[PDB]
Parts: structure tokens; C-alpha cells; sequence
């Protein structure tokens, strides 16, 4: 049993000042889908935008003053470059794998829900046929014996207790659909940007393997074309850390405090009470289902008591009744052993173990990668900034 | 959804490859981490990577011979497949050492639920106790002139026998606890030895070359001889990783092949066969053996209260004074009551089995991955060196 504490690299990283456009602070409490905060991180882009305009702007100065008035520089730069490739492959899986594992959370919590449901649902219709099973056994089998119409009336009664009981607890349909939602969007997007880092790591190693082999033939054509992509490089690359700058500090803010979050979000479909028992889980809040289950277990010993009782005291009179009666033993058993399953299923270990594993999967494993993409982009923009400074020395 | 664990290609190819003991001998082993059989048959790798050292310096001092008694391309060649070579080590060190951490995880998670079994078993027992030495006390206090209560006296202690023998009847979990908890120091403690030598390796690797690209760039000093030196020293060191990782990916790989297998042979006598194939097995169909026993458990529980229930509704004119331990007993049963559904909820294979499946997850699909990257950097590595050392004497 432990709690998540966020990390140093997301306490600081949330340390970072929160700007919008005219020098306004805001608040840095995450809220997707605004307008105080949805355009607040796009001072990240516009910073990134100003460096690269900066470091182009330089580019240019150096050009000017080499064409108007080597071969370490090229080690440099390749030295540099291959770094960044490994740094990114790094970076890549392991914010790939941080929502490998988020998935993997969301499907069990999904799974979970609906056994939840489908045991409850199934419990309903067994008592809705153990009704039926009552009146088609006292239609005409019992007359005389006044005490067994009581005991059948009394077990009839029990049944629509129990029922009363099974209805009382939560439904998990709209849970459900949103996870199952959210899972196949994280998936999607997920694939889709390991798709693209991939590429890019490919185009850069091609265009620095292309540089160094082509340079040993006297600056043939291609030179020219090579350091026109040496700009788009260069774009690309800053354009990859805004977006991992940006990536990283809205997870930083959905994990500073992502109880509260995730407790805002959800006060509708299920109980407020229900989610904090959910989200945290100790030997202090004992549960809002102790009642329910408590009853319920009350109610299914007592109608196996009477059934019984009833098959010890009427083996020899009416020997044709049992068939049907031992079928409602059958059935409160099966009954009987649903709920141990319930119990184990409204226990919140499990549902709380699988909340931490995709809050760690979420803070510690995506921020990691984000960082060292970023890492990434620094390097590779450092190292074609130096080959595109000593690229046009040669002529 | 609930799966069930399937070998991945990397382990059914993998633990295809022959097993012939040390003198071309059938093992036809399939798993015995104690038996010296095995060891000796986990010998035949390091001697096939002795063979490919010996063979790769005779080839390399046959064409140094060659060459000498009888070109800045080739040193940036071998820059570069150092270069690749560190990063792809990087990865597959940090994989492997992403594993160790996610088996100490499991193996905690199901150290830390046993105890709890094993406490709540006991606090119930003790709870028991305590509930008989109240009847003792209390048998006192009210007198026999009803007659009734004592025969309900006698019931609730009949019941709390019953109570007594059907938590004796559940099993106790030391050995286990004790096996877990000493296994998962002994890996923490090898996998951060085995990170910190292979990190001390990929520096030492780095500096050399760095260092050997400057010493080139100084005329050939005396720096540079020594590096010419030492490329024997990290040769044989990356063969040696390679025999440890060809070794120890072959090792581990037989076992994830029928892991369920090995852990049921392994423990047999402590914990019933029952118990070990529901845990590791409760696909579908099985019955959790613990049901019929807290069934009847629960059943007793319920009894208790409903006779103290009309001990409650049948005693308060005669001697009020005497209810207030009675209230006690209520409580008490409720307590043991709450823990009973925390009992439930322990005993269920569901919250064991899915920390079977992750400190499975994390020996059969981050450590093999690891082992087999870094085989690919020792592979790189040595490739690298033995080219930096046939283009070195060529300035001399
Ligand atoms: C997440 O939970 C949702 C439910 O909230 C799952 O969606 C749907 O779940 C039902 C219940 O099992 C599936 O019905 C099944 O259909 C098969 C079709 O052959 C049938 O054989 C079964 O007896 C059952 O009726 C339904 O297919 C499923 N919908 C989809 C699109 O799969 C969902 O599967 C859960 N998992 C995920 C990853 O979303
Ligand atoms: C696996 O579970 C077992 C049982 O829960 C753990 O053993 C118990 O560990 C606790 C703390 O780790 C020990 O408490 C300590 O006791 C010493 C005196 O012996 C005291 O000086 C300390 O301040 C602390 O209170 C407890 O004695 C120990 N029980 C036994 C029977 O050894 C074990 O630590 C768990 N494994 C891991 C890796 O956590
Ligand atoms: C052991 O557990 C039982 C039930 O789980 C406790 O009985 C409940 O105790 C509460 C609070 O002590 C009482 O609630 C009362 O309910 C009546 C209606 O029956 C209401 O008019 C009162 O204003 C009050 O809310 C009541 O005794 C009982 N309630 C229910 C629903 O069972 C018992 O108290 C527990 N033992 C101890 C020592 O607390
Ligand atoms: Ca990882
Ligand atoms: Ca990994």
C-alpha cells in the first residue's frame, strides 16, 4: 500500500511561470478545452518560434559575413547528431511505453466494471425466475398445510427484498463508455506521433549519412538541395520541442493533482462518495457497500435455511414436489457464490492498484520521454546549426 | 480484458536454439537453476564466445602480421559504430533494467497481500478469544432462574468454536513470504550490480575512443599506443558481455516457456497443489476451494447476532446493567464481520494472479528484449574496436 507523490521532474516542471499572450498570469490548474489555459500554452510555442527565428536570423549573419569578406566542425556535428538519434530513440519508447501501460489500465478497469454490471444484471433475472419458480410450486402443490403457503410467502417476500438490495447499487454503463473512448483515442494519437518521431529520426540519419559521403565528391549538385533541407531540419526540429514542451507541462498540470481532477469530472454518472472510497484506499473509510452486502448475504442464508427446513419436513409428503424445489437450492447457491465475487470486485484494491499503475504509467514514463525528446531537439538543432556553418565553407 | 500468458517469437525461437552440454552432449534439460548439469550445459555458450574471441584476435594479429612484416575512412567508420553501438547499449540496459524493478513491484504487492491474509486470520482468532473470556465473565453476572439464556450462552459458544476451527482451516503464508521477500533483495541487489558494470562499461568505452580520436589528433603520442593497447582489453570485455547475455537470455527463456510449471514443481508441500494451480490457473471454471469454508463462516457470524439480537430484545428489564459488555459482543461480531468481506476479497485469484502476470511481463518481455540488445551492442562494439585497431598502427 503506497500513494503516489509526483516526482522532482514534475513538481519543478510545474514550477515553470504560466503566461498567456499580454504578459497576464494564469492560474496553472489544468482544465482542457478552455480559453485561459488552451491558448496559455501556446506562449510555449511562440517561444520556440522566437528561438528559431533568432538562430536562423544568425545563420544569415554568419552567410553574409563569410560570403561578402573544417573537418572537426563536421565531426562535431556528426558526433552531435548520432547522440540526438540515440537520446530520441530513447525518449520515444519510453513515452511509448508510458501509454502502452495507460491503455493496458484503462482496458482492466473497463473489464472490471462490466463484470460488475453483468454479475448484477444476471442476480435480477435469478430472482425474476425464482419468483416464477415459487408460483408455479404453490400454484397446486401445497393446499392444506397453511405454514408452507406462509413460508413460500415469506421466501417470495425475501426475493423482492433482495432485489430491492441488487438495484440498489451503482451502474457503470456511462464509465464504461467513456473509457472504452478514451482508450481508443490514446491509442490512435499515440500511434500516430511514434509514427512520425520515427520518421524524423530516419530523415535526419539519411540527410547526415547523404552529407558525410557526398562531401568526399567535390560539391557536386546536391550540396545546394542538402542545405536548403538543412532548413527544413532545422524547423522541424524546433517545432518538435514546442510541441514536447507543451506535451510536458499539460502532464505536469494533469499530475500535480490528478485526484481532484479526476473527481470534478465525474459527479454525475457515479456517487462523489463512491469515487474518493475509489481513489483512496485505506483502513479508515471501511465502504458505502458494507450495508448492502451485508443484507443481501442475511437474506440469502435465510432462504437457504427455510429451503432446508422445507426439504427436511416434506421428503414424504408430496415425493413429486422436490424437482422443483431443489432447483431453487441450485439456484441460491449459484446466487450465493456470485456475491462472494461481488465482494471481491467492490473491493477498491484492485480498482485503486489499477488507477496507480496508469497515474504512474501517465507521470512517469511520458514526462520522461517528452524530456528527453526535447534533449533531442536541442542536440539535433545544435548539430545542424553547425553543419550548415561549415557546409558552405568548402564553396 | 483477462488474458492468458502466451510466449512471445523472441522466447519460442529463442529456446529452440541446441543444448549440448560441454562435449557435444544431448542436456535435453528444460529447467534446473541448482543442478550442476544445467550449469555446465549454460557453459556451452561461454565457450563458443571464447572461440570467436581467440579466433576474431588470431584473424586480427594474422592480418596485422600480414600487413606490417609483409585513411581517415576507417576510423570514421569505427566512430560511428561506436557511436550506434552506445546508444543502442543505452537502450537495451535502461529495457533490461526496466524489468527488475516491475518483478520487485509484484513480488511486494503479493508479499504485502499474503501478510494481510495472515493477520486478519489471526486478529480473528484473537478476536474469538476475547469474545469467549466475555461469555466467561458475563456466565457470572446473569443467573440461571430463565433458563433460556444459558442454552444461548451455550450456542454462541459452540458457534465460536465452529468460528475458531474454520479459520484454522485456512492455510498460513510464512514460508511464501519469507521465499518472496528474500528472492526480490537478491535480484535488487544483482540487477544494480549488473547496471552499474555495464554503465562503467559504456563510460569506459566512450573516454577511450574520445580520448583515442585526440591522441590521433596529436601526432601519434605516446597516448595513442596505449589506447592501440588497451582495444585488446575492451575487446575481450565485450566478448565476455556477450557470453553473460547469450548466457543468461538463453537461461531465461526456457523458463518463460512453462513458467507455471516450475513454480507449481518448486512448491508442492507448504501450500496445497489446489491452492497454486487456482492461483496461477482461474481462467473460467474453478471453485475456489476457500469458498466452502467462509460460506459457512459467514453463516455462523449471522447466527451470533440474530441470538444476541434477542438478547437484546429480552434483557432489558432484567438486569439493564448487564447489557453493556452485550453491546460489546455486537460490536465485536460486526468488526469481525467487516474483516471477513476484506478476507473475500484477498482470497480471490484475481488480485494474485494479475501480479503473477506482471512479474511475468517484466522477465519475459523487458529482460529478454534488454539482453537482446545488448548482445547487439557487444556485437557492434567489438566490430568497432577491431576495426579502430587494424586502421591504428597504418600511422605508424
Ligand atoms: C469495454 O467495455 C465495453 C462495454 O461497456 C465493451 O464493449 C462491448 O461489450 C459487450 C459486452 O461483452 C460486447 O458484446 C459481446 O459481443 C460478442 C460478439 O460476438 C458476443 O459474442 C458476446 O457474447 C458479447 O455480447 C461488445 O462486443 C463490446 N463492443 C465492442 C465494440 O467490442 C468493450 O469490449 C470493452 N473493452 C474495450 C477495449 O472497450
Ligand atoms: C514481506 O512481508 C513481511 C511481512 O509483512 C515483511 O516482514 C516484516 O517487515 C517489517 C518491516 O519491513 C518488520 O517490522 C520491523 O521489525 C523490526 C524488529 O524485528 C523493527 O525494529 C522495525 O522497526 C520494524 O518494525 C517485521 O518485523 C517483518 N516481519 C518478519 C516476520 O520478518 C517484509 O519486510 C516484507 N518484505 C519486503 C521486501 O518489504
Ligand atoms: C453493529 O452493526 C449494526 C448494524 O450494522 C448496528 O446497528 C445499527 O446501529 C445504528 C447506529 O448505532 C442504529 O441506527 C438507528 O436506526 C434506527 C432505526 O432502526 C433509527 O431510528 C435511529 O435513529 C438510528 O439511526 C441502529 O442501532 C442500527 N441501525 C441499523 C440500520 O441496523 C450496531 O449499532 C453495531 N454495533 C455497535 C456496537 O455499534
Ligand atoms: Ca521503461
Ligand atoms: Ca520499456
Amino acid at each position: 500500500r503506497v500513494e503516489y507523490i509526483a516526482p522532482w521532474w514534475v513538481v519543478w516542471l510545474h514550477s515553470v511561470p504560466h503566461l498567456g499572450l499580454r504578459l497576464q498570469r494564469v492560474d496553472s490548474t489544468f482544465s482542457p478545452g478552455d480559453e485561459t489555459y488552451q491558448e496559455s500554452l501556446l506562449f510555449l510555442g511562440v517561444l520556440a518560434a522566437i528561438g528559431l527565428g533568432l538562430n536562423l536570423i544568425f545563420l544569415t549573419v554568419y552567410l553574409v559575413c563569410t560570403c561578402c569578406c573544417v573537418t572537426w566542425t563536421a565531426v562535431v556535428a556528426g558526433l552531435l547528431c548520432c547522440a540526438a538519434v540515440g537520446v530520441g530513440f530513447y525518449g520515444n519508447s519510453e513515452t511509448n511505453d508510458g501509454m502502452h501501460q495507460l491503455i493496458y489500465s484503462l482496458d482492466n478497469a473497463n473489464h472490471t466494471f462490466s463484470g460488475m454490471d453483468e454479475l448484477v444484471s444476471a442476480n435480477t433475472q435469478r430472482m425474476k425466475v425464482d419468483l416464477e419458480q415459487h408460483l408455479a410450486r404453490l400454484s397446486e402443490i401445497i393446499a392444506a398445510r397453511g405454514d408452507y403457503i406462509q413460508t413460500l410467502k415469506f421466501m417470495q417476500q425475501m426475493a423482492g427484498n433482495v432485489v430491492s438490495q441488487l438495484s440498489g447499487l451503482p451502474v457503470w454503463r456511462e464509465v464504461t463508455t467513456q473509457l472504452t473512448k478514451l482508450s481508443h483515442q490514446t491509442a490512435y494519437v499515440e500511434y500516430y506521433r511514434w509514427l512520425s518521431y520515427l520518421l524524423l529520426f530516419i530523415l535526419d540519419l539519411v540527410i547526415c549519412l547523404v552529407t558525410c559521403l557526398g562531401l568526399a565528391r567535390r560539391s557536386k549538385c546536391l550540396l545546394a538541395s542538402m542545405l536548403c533541407c538543412g532548413i527544413l531540419t532545422l524547423i522541424l526540429s524546433w517545432a518538435s520541442l514546442a510541441a514536447d514542451a507543451a506535451a510536458a507541462v499539460g502532464t505536469s498540470d494533469f499530475c500535480m493533482a490528478p485526484d481532484i481532477y479526476i473527481l470534478n469530472n465525474t459527479g454525475s454518472q457515479i456517487n462523489s462518495e463512491v469515487t474518493r472510497y475509489y481513489l483512496h484506499c485505506s483502513q479508515s473509510l471501511i465502504s458505502p457497500f458494507q450495508q448492502s452486502l451485508t443484507t443481501f448475504q442475511r437474506s440469502l442464508t435465510t432462504m437457504q435455511i427455510q429451503v432446508g427446513g422445507l426439504l427436511q419436513f416434506a421428503v414424504p409428503l408430496f415425493p413429486t414436489a422436490e424437482k422443483d424445489l431443489l432447483g431453487i437450492q441450485l439456484l441460491l447457491n449459484n446466487s450465493e457464490i456470485s456475491l462472494h465475487q461481488l465482494t471481491a470486485m467492490l473491493d477498491c484494491r484492485g480498482l485503486h492498484k489499477d488507477y496507480l499503475d496508469a497515474l504512474t504509467g501517465i507521470c512517469y514514463d511520458g514526462i520522461e520521454g517528452l524530456l528527453f525528446l526535447g534533449l533531442f531537439s536541442l542536440l539535433a538543432a545544435l548539430a545542424f546549426s553547425t553543419l550548415t556553418c561549415a557546409g558552405p565553407r568548402a564553396w
